[PDB]
C-alpha cells in the first residue's frame, strides 16, 4: 500500500485528473464491471478526464445562489457565537440571546426594560454610534453592547474570506489602482497601459463629480478613450453605471452598477459570455471602488481613534440629518405635489428609493437633480450634489475585502480591549477570529458546537412554558407501571389512563403523590383495593405549576382547559419571561385584551418567569414521524401498548424523529459546498467544472481504498487559441503599430503596408514595433531578409522563462547585446536609451521593457529582481483557483491535534498552467489537441508531476503554492549573491532564477556558455531523490504515450421547443414485441415517473415490462462490434463514440511538422528538430495507417475515408510540413463526438451523420462513473 498524489485540471468544459505514485508512475487497477454481460473485470489506468456540457440541468440550478442555503449556514455562524457568549451573558441578561430571535419576527427591543431600551436608541441610532463608543471605553463595557457590535458585522456580511486574503499594507487607493492595470495588462499584452506618474489617489479621491474624476483620469492615460474598457471599469469603480455592450461586441446592452442588488449575478452573465479570465479584472475594479469611497468618507473625520470609519459615518449621519430636515422643509414649502413621491416612493428613484428601495446614488442624483434646480434655497444642496456628497447613506459596507479590514480593525480594538474584564474573550480569541473573519466549512474539533442539543439552531421554550410542564409530565407518567388484584405482570397507564390522571390530579394539585394515584385515581376511579405501582416513587417529580399559577390569576379553568387557547399562553408566557418590567409585558400583553378583564391583566403583567428549558418546541410537538404523523408529545400521550418516552422516540430506527434529529445535526455542522460554489466570480460552466473537480477528487479516494492522496496539484485549464481570437490578436497589434508610427511620424507604414494578419509573425511585428531598425544597434534592418536575424531575450531565459513580445527584440545578432551574461550591456543602453525612450513614450515598447533594456545602468539583475521572478513563474493569482484550493483542502484536512491546530495531511498544490506548458515544449512532450481528448488528462499527469517535484526540491518555498499558512521565507534570502555560492547544498536555492532550472540538464547563458547539472536531482537539506533525467523523462513518454485513457463525457438530464429531458426504453406490445427508444419531454417527465406504466399505455404499449425501462440520458454510451462506440445525442441522432490515440512519437513528429517553419528556439536546436521531421517522413505513413484502421472499424463512413485516402495518396509529395498540417485535419473525422465536416487540401469531406438510433436497442450500455472507472454494463441484446 504505497502514496499517491492528485494532479488535476480544471477547465470551464473539460476536468482532467491523473493518480501518480512513487517514481511518477500511473497505476492501474482492475475494476468490477456490473450487470448482465460476461464481462466481470476490466483493467484501466488511472487516468482520465470528463467532458461536460454547460445548459440547463438541476445541477446547474443547484449551483445557483440560493436565499434559503445562505440564511441557514449563516445562521450556524450567528448561533455558533451566541453560543460562545451564552455562558457569559446567562450572568448579565438570561434572556437576552432569545428577545433578539422574537424581535427578528418584527422586521424590536434589544432590552428587558424601558429605561434601558429607550436609553439604548438614544445613544446608539447606527452601528457606528456604538462601535465608536466601545472602542472609546475606558472600562468594562456591557456584555450585550459588545455582542451586538460583532453580530451585526457577521449578520451583514456578503462573504468571509480564506487564506491569505488579507493584504492590510496595499489597501489604498494608488495601489490598488496599480493592480487594476496591472491585472488589465495581463489580458491585453498588445494594448497596455502605462501608469507610471499618474496620482490615481489624488485624481480619483477628489472633491468632484464622478463624470469628472472619470475624464481627469482617462485623460492622463495616453491614448485612451474614456468609453474604451479601461475607462468602463474605472467608471465601474467611481459609482457610475457603464455599458460594456461595446468593448466586447455583446448582444445586448449589458450594463454594470456596483451597488446593485442584482451586481454579483450580472457579473456572471457576463463573464459567461467574455469569459472567465476577466473574472479578476472586475474584482480589481470592486476592490478599488472600495479605496475610494473609504478615502472620500473617511475625509470627513479628522478625530485620531481606532474607529476611523465609525468616527466619519457619526458625521454623515448627523449631516444627513440636517440636510434631510432642510430638503423636507423646501420641498413641503415649494413643490407639496412631489413629497410622496420623492420621500415615501420607493418605486421610483428619489430619497424613497435610494434608501429602502434599491435605487443608487447616481440613479438618486440623477431624478433629483432637477427638483433641486427648480427650487430655491438648494444652492449648497446642490454644491453636496455635484462632488457626490449629499446625502450618503450608511449601508455603503457589507461586501468585499477592503470594507472587511476595515471592520476588523475597529472591532479588533474593541475586543483588544474588552478582553481585560472577560476572561472568556482572550480564552476564544481565535474561535472568535475565525467567526468574524474566515469561511467555517466545518464546526469540528476546536470549532465544535441555550439551544436545542438535538437541533442545533433551534431554540429552546420557556422553562416555565405550559407545553415544556405537559411534556414533562406525560414523559415521567408514561413509564409508570401498576399492577391490581387480576394482574400477574405490571402494566403500562393506557392513553386514556394518563389523561385521566392529569386531568383528576395534576390539575388539581401542584405536586402529586402516589398515594394520591392509588386512592384517588386507582380506588376511586378504577374500583381496585390492591394497587402497587412502580416507576415514581415519593411523589412525580414533574408539576403542572404553570397551569396552577394562571389557574389563580386568569380564574377560569375552562380557559386554561381548553386546547385552542394553547399557544395563546405559550405567547403569554413567553412574554413574561422575555421581559422584565411592567410597562413592556404590558405593551406586549395588550392584544389580548379581548380575552381577560382588566382585574386579570393588571395581575397577569405581575407574573414574570425567569428561565429557559433545555428543549425546543420543534423537536417536542413540532416534527412528525413520517407513518404516525404523531409528534413526540403525542407518543407520549398515547403510543399503544410500547408506551415509548422521549429518550426512546429520538433514537427508535422504527420512526423518522431520529433521521431528522440528524439531517439538522448535519446541516448545523458546516456550510453548503453548493453555496459556495454559487458564489465565486465566474461562468456557470466554470462553477460545474469546480463541483466536478470535487466529485473526482471523492471519487479518486474511494478508489484508492479511502486514502487520501499526499498532494492534489491543481491548475486551471490552459485555454485553446481559436482563430476567432487569434484573428482579434492581429488587428490589436495593427492598431498599436499603426497608433505608434504616427505618434513617432515614420512614414514606415508607407514605405512597407502590412495587413494585419500578417503581423502575426514574431519577426515582422518586431520590426515595425522597432521602427525598422535594430535595438541594440543604431541602423535599419532590411525588412527582406529578416530571417538572417535574431531574436534575442532581455532578460535570458536563465532567469526568467518569458517569450512574450515585451522581453524579446529583434538584432543582427544577439551577440550586439553584449557580452554579459545579465541584461543588455551598459554600453549599448548608453547608445540606445534615447531610442528606447522615444520608443516607450509611442507605445511600442512599455514601461517593464524599458526598464529592463536599461537596467544595466542600475547595476543588471538585483536580488531583489530574481525574487520576483520566483514569484513571476510559482505563484498562481486567479482568485477562483484561491477558493478550489481551499474547497479541496477543507475537504482533505479536517483532524486537530492536541493544541487545536489543524493536522495537514493533504497538501494542496497551485500550479500556473504556463509551468506545465513549458515543461511540454522544453522537453518535447508535444501537444496536438486536435488528436483525442487525452489532452486534458495528460496537462493534470504532467500537472501532478511538475508541483510533486517542486515541492520536494524546494521545500522553503511552500507558502508560494501550498494552501494554508506555512512560515513564509523571504525569497531573497534563498537567492545566492554568485553561483559558485551554490556549488553547494548550502540554504541558498538559485542564482539562476528559472525555477524549472533543475530538470535540465545542460542550461545555456545568455552569452553562449552553458552550465552543467547532475543527472540525478537532490533536495539540498533532505538527500532525497527528485527527478532522475536518465529514468524520469521516459516515465512521463510513457504515461503520454499510454493507449486507454479514461474518458467521459457526462450525461445530462435536461430541464430548460420540444424539449426532452431523457428518453427510455420501453418494451412491451403495440399483438408482437417491440423494442422501441421513447423520449420524455420535460412536461411530461413529472406524469411519467408517477406512474409509469399508465403513462406509457395510454401511448399504445402494454404488457410492458417496468423492470424493463431503462432510462437514457442524454449522452449514453453504446458499444457494438469490434468496440465500436455511439453515443445517443438528442434530436434521434448518434455521435462518434472511440478515441483513437496515438503514441508520443507521432503526436511529437505531427507538432514539429506542422510547425517546421514557424520554429521558434535556439538556431541549431532549430535544424535538430527539422532534421526530425525529414528523417521521419515514413511516419506520414504510419499515421494515415493508424487512421484508416481506426475508421474502417470504428467511424464506419467508407466513402470519406475514400476520398481522403485517394487525397493523401495524390499529394504524397507536397512538402511535409503541408501534409502534417492536413493530418491534423483529419482526426475530425475521428474525433470523439458530433461528426463534423472539414478539409484536407483542397478537398471537402462533409460530415457523415448517424441518423438511426435503432442499433443501439441491441447493442451494450456502458453506464460510467465520474472517472469512468466504475462501468455497468447492460446487453440490451437479451431484453
Amino acid at each position: 500500500d504505497k502514496k499517491y498524489s492528485i494532479g488535476l485540471d480544471i477547465g470551464t468544459n473539460s476536468v482532467g485528473w491523473a493518480v501518480i505514485t512513487d517514481e511518477y508512475k500511473v497505476p492501474s487497477k482492475k475494476f468490477k464491471v456490473l450487470g448482465n454481460t460476461d464481462r466481470h473485470s476490466i483493467k484501466k489506468n488511472l487516468i482520465g478526464a470528463l467532458l461536460f456540457d454547460s445548459g440547463e440541468t438541476a445541477e446547474a440550478t443547484r449551483l445557483k445562489r440560493t436565499a434559503r442555503r445562505r440564511y441557514t449556514r449563516r445562521k450556524n455562524r450567528i448561533c455558533y457565537l451566541q453560543e460562545i457568549f451564552s455562558n457569559e451573558m446567562a450572568k448579565v441578561d438570561d434572556s437576552f440571546f432569545h428577545r433578539l430571535e422574537e424581535s427578528f419576527l418584527v422586521e424590536h427591543p434589544i432590552f428587558g426594560n424601558i429605561v434601558d431600551e429607550v436609553a439604548y436608541h438614544e445613544k446608539y441610532p447606527t452601528i457606528y454610534h456604538l462601535r465608536k463608543k466601545l472602542v472609546d471605553s475606558t472600562d468594562k463595557a456591557d456584555l450585550r453592547l459588545i455582542y451586538l457590535a460583532l453580530a451585526h458585522m457577521i449578520k451583514f456580511r456578503g462573504h468571509f474570506l480564506i487564506e491569505g486574503d488579507l493584504n492590510p499594507d496595499n489597501s489604498d487607493v494608488d495601489k490598488l489602482f496599480i493592480q487594476l492595470v496591472q491585472t488589465y495588462n495581463q489580458l491585453f499584452e498588445e494594448n497596455p497601459i502605462n501608469a507610471s506618474g499618474v496620482d490615481a489617489k489624488a485624481i480619483l479621491s477628489a472633491r468632484l463629480s464622478k463624470s469628472r474624476r472619470l475624464e481627469n483620469l482617462i485623460a492622463q492615460l495616453p491614448g485612451e478613450k474614456k468609453n474604451g474598457l479601461f475607462g468602463n471599469l474605472i467608471a465601474l469603480s467611481l459609482g457610475l453605471t457603464p455599458n460594456f455592450k461595446s468593448n466586447f461586441d455583446l448582444a445586448e446592452d449589458t450594463k454594470l452598477q456596483l451597488s446593485k442588488d442584482t451586481y454579483d449575478d450580472d457579473l456572471d452573465n457576463l463573464l459567461a459570455q467574455i469569459g472567465d479570465q476577466y473574472a479578476d479584472l472586475f474584482l480589481a475594479a470592486k476592490n478599488l471602488s472600495d479605496a475610494i469611497l473609504l478615502s472620500d468618507i473617511l475625509r470627513v473625520n479628522t478625530e485620531i481613534t481606532k474607529a476611523p470609519l465609525s468616527a466619519s459615518m457619526i458625521k454623515l449621519y448627523d449631516e444627513h440629518h440636517q440636510d434631510l430636515t432642510l430638503l423636507k422643509a423646501l420641498v413641503r414649502q415649494q413643490l407639496p405635489e412631489k413629497y410622496k413621491e420623492i420621500f415615501f416612493d420607493q418605486s421610483k428613484n428619489g430619497y424613497a428609493g435610494y434608501i429602502d428601495g434599491g435605487a443608487s446614488q447616481e440613479e438618486f442624483y440623477k431624478f433629483i437633480k432637477p427638483i433641486l434646480e427648480k427650487m430655491d434655497g438648494t444652492e449648497e444642496l446642490l454644491v453636496k450634489l455635484n462632488r457626490e456628497d449629499l446625502l450618503r447613506k450608511q449601508r455603503t459596507f457589507d461586501n468585499g475585502i477592503i470594507t472587511h479590514q476595515i471592520h476588523l480593525g475597529e472591532l479588533h480594538a474593541i475586543l483588544r480591549r474588552q478582553e481585560d474584564f472577560y476572561p472568556f474573550l482572550k480564552d476564544n480569541r481565535e474561535k472568535i477570529e475565525k467567526i468574524l473573519t474566515f469561511r467555517i466549512p466545518y464546526y469540528v474539533g476546536p470549532l465544535a458546537r441555550n439551544f436545542d442539543k438535538n437541533l442545533p439552531n433551534e431554540k429552546v421554550l420557556p422553562k416555565h412554558s405550559l407545553l415544556y410542564e405537559y411534556f414533562t409530565v406525560y414523559n415521567e407518567l408514561t413509564k409508570v407501571k401498576y399492577v391490581t388484584e387480576g394482574m400477574r405482570k405490571p402494566a403500562f397507564l393506557s392513553g386514556d389512563q394518563k389523561k385521566a390522571i392529569v386531568d383528576l390530579l395534576f390539575k388539581t394539585n401542584r405536586k402529586v403523590t402516589v398515594k394520591q394515584l392509588k386512592e384517588d385515581y386507582f380506588k376511586k376511579i378504577e374500583c381496585f383495593d390492591s394497587v402497587e405501582i412502580s416507576g415514581v416513587e415519593d411523589r412525580f417529580n414533574a408539576s403542572l405549576g404553570t397551569y396552577h399559577d394562571l389557574l389563580k390569576i386568569i380564574k377560569d379553568k375552562d380557559f386554561l382547559d381548553n386546547e385552542e387557547n394553547e399557544d395563546i399562553l405559550e405567547d403569554i408566557v413567553l412574554t413574561l419571561t422575555l421581559f422584565e418590567d411592567r410597562e413592556m409585558i404590558e405593551e406586549r400583553l395588550k392584544t389580548y385584551a379581548h380575552l381577560f378583564d382588566d382585574k386579570v391583566m393588571k395581575q397577569l403583567k405581575r407574573r414574570r418567569y425567569t428561565g429557559w428549558g433545555r428543549l425546543s418546541r420543534k423537536l417536542i410537538n413540532g416534527i412528525r414521524d413520517k407513518q404516525s404523523g404523531k409528534t413526540i408529545l403525542d407518543f407520549l400521550k398515547s403510543d399503544g401498548f410500547a408506551n415509548r418516552n422521549f429518550i426512546q422516540l429520538i433514537h427508535d430506527d422504527s420512526l423518522t424523529f431520529k433521521e431528522d434529529i440528524q439531517k439538522a445535526q448535519v446541516s448545523g455542522q458546516g456550510d453548503s459546498l453548493h453555496e459556495h460554489i454559487a458564489n465565486l466570480a465566474g461562468s456557470p460552466a466554470i462553477k460545474k467544472g469546480i463541483l466536478q473537480t470535487v466529485k473526482v477528487v471523492d471519487e479518486l479516494v474511494k478508489v484508492m481504498g479511502r486514502h487520501k492522496p499526499e498532494n492534489i496539484v491543481i491548475e486551471m485549464a490552459r485555454e485553446n487559441q481559436t482563430t476567432q481570437k487569434g484573428q482579434k490578436n492581429s488587428r490589436e497589434r495593427m492598431k498599436r503599430i499603426e497608433e505608434g508610427i504616427k505618434e513617432l511620424g515614420s512614414q514606415i507604414l508607407k514605405e512597407h503596408p502590412v495587413e494585419n494578419t500578417q503581423l502575426q509573425n514574431e519577426k515582422l511585428y518586431l520590426y515595425y514595433l522597432q521602427n525598422g531598425r535594430d535595438m541594440y544597434v543604431d541602423q535599419e534592418l532590411d525588412i527582406n531578409r529578416l530571417s538572417d536575424y535574431d531574436v534575442d531575450h532581455i532578460v535570458p531565459q536563465s532567469f526568467l522563462k518569458d517569450d512574450s513580445i515585451d522581453n524579446k527584440v529583434l538584432t543582427r545578432s544577439d551577440k550586439n547585446r553584449g557580452k554579459s551574461d545579465n541584461v543588455p550591456s551598459e554600453e549599448v543602453v548608453k547608445k540606445m536609451k534615447n531610442y528606447w525612450r522615444q520608443l516607450l513614450n509611442a507605445k511600442l515598447i512599455t514601461q517593464r521593457k524599458f526598464d529592463n533594456l536599461t537596467k544595466a545602468e542600475r547595476g543588471g539583475l538585483s536580488e531583489l529582481d530574481k525574487a520576483g521572478f520566483i514569484k513571476r513563474q510559482l505563484v498562481e493569482t486567479r482568485q477562483i483557483t484561491k477558493h478550489v484550493a481551499q474547497i479541496l483542502d477543507s475537504r482533505m484536512n479536517t483532524k486537530y491535534d492536541e493544541n487545536d491546530k489543524l493536522i495537514r495531511e493533504v497538501k494542496v498544490i497551485t500550479l500556473k498552467s504556463k509551468l506545465v506548458s513549458d515543461f511540454r515544449k522544453d522537453f518535447q512532450f508535444y501537444k496536438v489537441r486536435e488528436i483525442n481528448n487525452y489532452h486534458h488528462a495528460h496537462d493534470a499527469y504532467l500537472n501532478a508531476v511538475v508541483g510533486t517535484a517542486l515541492i520536494k526540491k524546494y521545500p522553503k518555498l511552500e507558502s508560494e503554492f501550498v494552501y494554508g499558512d506555512y512560515k513564509v521565507y523571504d525569497v531573497r534570502k534563498m537567492i545566492a549573491k554568485s553561483e559558485q555560492e551554490i556549488g553547494k547544498a548550502t540554504a541558498k536555492y538559485f542564482f539562476y532564477s528559472n525555477i524549472m532550472n533543475f530538470f535540465k540538464t545542460e542550461i545555456t547563458l545568455a552569452n553562449g556558455e552553458i552550465r552543467k547539472r547532475p543527472l540525478i536531482e537532490t533536495n539540498g537539506e533532505t538527500g532525497e531523490i527528485v527527478w532522475d533525467k536518465g529514468r524520469d523523462f521516459a516515465t512521463v513518454r510513457k504515461v503520454l504515450s499510454m493507449p486507454q485513457v479514461n474518458i467521459v463525457k457526462k450525461t445530462e438530464v435536461q430541464t430548460g421547443s420540444p424539449t426532452v429531458a431523457y428518453s427510455v426504453l420501453v418494451v412491451a406490445k403495440v399483438l408482437k414485441s417491440v423494442k422501441e427508444l421513447l423520449g420524455i419531454t420535460i412536461m411530461e417527465r413529472s406524469s411519467f415517473e408517477k406512474n409509469p406504466i399508465d403513462f406509457l399505455e395510454a401511448k399504445g404499449y402494454k404488457e410492458v415490462k417496468k423492470d424493463l425501462i431503462i432510462k437514457l440520458p442524454k449522452y449514453s454510451l453504446f458499444e457494438l462490434e469490434n468496440g465500436r462506440k455511439r453515443m445517443l445525442a438528442s434530436a434521434g441522432v448518434l455521435q462518434k463514440g472511440n478515441e483513437l490515440a496515438l503514441p508520443s512519437k507521432y503526436v511529437n513528429f505531427l507538432y514539429l511538422a506542422s510547425h517546421y517553419e514557424k520554429l521558434k528556439g535556439s538556431p541549431e536546436d532549430n535544424e535538430q528538430k527539422q532534421l526530425f521531421v525529414e528523417q521521419h517522413k515514413h511516419y506520414l505513413d504510419e499515421i494515415i495507417e493508424q487512421i484508416s484502421e481506426f475508421s474502417k472499424r470504428v467511424i464506419l463512413a467508407d466513402a470519406n475515408l475514400d476520398k481522403v485516402l485517394s487525397a493523401y495518396n495524390k499529394h504524397r509529395d507536397k512538402p511535409i510540413r503541408e501534409q502534417a498540417e492536413n493530418i491534423i485535419h483529419l482526426f475530425t473525422l475521428t474525433n470523439l463526438g458530433a461528426p463534423a465536416a472539414f478539409k484536407y487540401f483542397d478537398t471537402t469531406i462533409d460530415r457523415k451523420r448517424y441518423t438511426s438510433t435503432k442499433e443501439v436497442l441491441d447493442a451494450t450500455l456502458i453506464h460510467q462513473s465520474i472517472t469512468g472507472l466504475y462501468e455497468t454494463r447492460i446487453d440490451l441484446s437479451q431484453l
